[PDB]
DNA sequence: CGGCTTACG
DNA sequence: CGTA
DNA sequence: GCCG
């Protein structure tokens, strides 16, 4: 087994899924509490018990696997023997960490602003509601629309959404294409989202377009939310999609991206947010280039390698390559 | 012990 | 700060 | 919290 996740094949589904989402329990609390390296030691646990191809049953076969020590092994220990860890459930159950949840769920609210709330003594939405001067622009969509954002996208959602954002862009730019990425692209079955990359086969000509996009998709009626309601090229959103009799709001992630970078931000953007963040850490570390969702970095040449296909890219890094439904870290 | 992310909005 |  |  080893250390880095984007080594090793880790599918949706897997072996150890109580076990997994327990030491998960303790990653985001870690978080909320500031400690990003033990958010990461917790997280990297978790992912490896997803590569594992069957499931653990005794304490003994954690020996050798990356990332396990005292605390994560005494946290799979409590679990084996009970059924429960003490630990996890105390953190389950603690007001700081159900309202740290609640708070950081909302979109526009990061650990910062919601611990900041959290200390002014805030603990429920209706909270925040009755103190709107506390709240940015964004912080009071996402509170509005908090009740349909919790409820997951599912598959038979994307493809609806897929086709109006497609009609937006080919008005915008004839042969401009939208790609599926993030969760979805990896076999998920639901997501809090949707993501899409959209570039141009024609290098240059995706330069302006999501503005165009953005315009046309809010003339459409489409768009309950985004940031440009100057230049850019991400859009975090929320759209207005069909439902029996009515709508659902649904956040929607559109990305440009010129297509020499293209297989770079397919990279990124597919995730997992952990794959990503292993593999960088991998490129990094282990072979001295700098990756990012734009390229692929030499530091000591002063040169950037030209990728083709994401296949280019594992193959830069001297990786097996993986295909999205495997980097669910 | 140092290290554990990234650009963009 | 947020996307996260 | 764990690795190197
Ligand atoms: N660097 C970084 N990138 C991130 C982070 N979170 C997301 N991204 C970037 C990089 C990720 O690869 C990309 C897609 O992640 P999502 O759409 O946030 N989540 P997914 O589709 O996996 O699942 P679901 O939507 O169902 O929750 O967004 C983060 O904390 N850090
Ligand atoms: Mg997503
Ligand atoms: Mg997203
Ligand atoms: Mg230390």
């Amino acid at each position: 087994m080893p250390a880095y996740a984007c080594q090793r094949p880790t599918p949706l589904t897997h072996h150890n899924t109580g076990l997994s989402e327990a030491l998960e329990i303790l990653a985001e609390a870690a978080g909320f509490e500031g400690s990003e390296g033990r958010l990461l030691t917790f997280c990297r646990a978790a992912s490896v018990l997803k590569a594992l191809p069957s499931p653990v049953t005794t304490l003994s076969q954690l020996q050798g696997l990356p990332h396990f020590g005292e605390h994560s092994s005494r946290v799979v220990q409590e679990l084996l023997e009970h059924g429960v860890c003490e630990e996890v459930e105390r953190v389950r159950r603690s007001e700081r960490y159900q309202t740290m949840k609640l708070f950081t769920q909302i979109f526009g609210v990061g650990v910062k602003t919601a611990d900041r709330w959290y200390r002014e003594g805030l603990r429920t939405l209706d909270d925040l509601r009755e103190q709107p001067q506390k709240l940015t622009q964004q912080q009071k969509a996402g509170l509005q629309h908090h009740q349909d954002l919790s409820t997951p996208v599912l598959r038979s959602d994307v493809d609806a959404l897929q086709q109006v954002v497609e009609e937006a862009v080919g008005q915008a730019l004839p042969g401009a294409t939208v790609t599926l990425t993030g969760g979805f692209r990896r076999g998920k079955l639901q997501g809090h989202d949707v993501d899409f990359l959209i570039t141009h086969p024609k290098e240059g000509q995706e330069a302006g377009l999501l503005p165009r996009v953005m315009c046309r998709l809010q003339d459409q009626g489409l768009i309950l939310y985004h940031q440009h309601q100057d230049a850019f090229e991400r859009s975090f959103c929320i759209f207005r999609l069909p439902q029996p009799g009515s709508w659902k709001a649904v956040r929607v992630d559109l990305v440009v991206a010129p297509v020499s970078q293209f297989p770079f931000a397919l990279l990124g953007w597919t995730g997992s947010k952990l794959f990503a963040r292993e593999l960088r850490r991998f490129s990094r570390k282990e072979k001295g280039l700098w990756l990012n969702s734009h390229g692929l970095f030499d530091p000591e040449q002063k040169t950037f390698f030209q990728a083709a296909s994401e296949e280019d890219i594992f193959r830069h890094l001297g990786l097996e390559y993986l295909p999205p439904e495997q980097r669910n870290a």
